[PDB]
């Protein structure tokens, strides 16, 4: 899917790291 379209780290970590773009910022 998509970490669920995000969630699969339970959160995604919300949503990667954030999108990773929160940490790929």
């Amino acid at each position: 899917a998509w970490k669920e379209k995000i969630r699969k780290k339970l959160k995604n970590e919300i949503k990667k790291k954030g999108r990773k773009a929160v940490i790929a910022w």
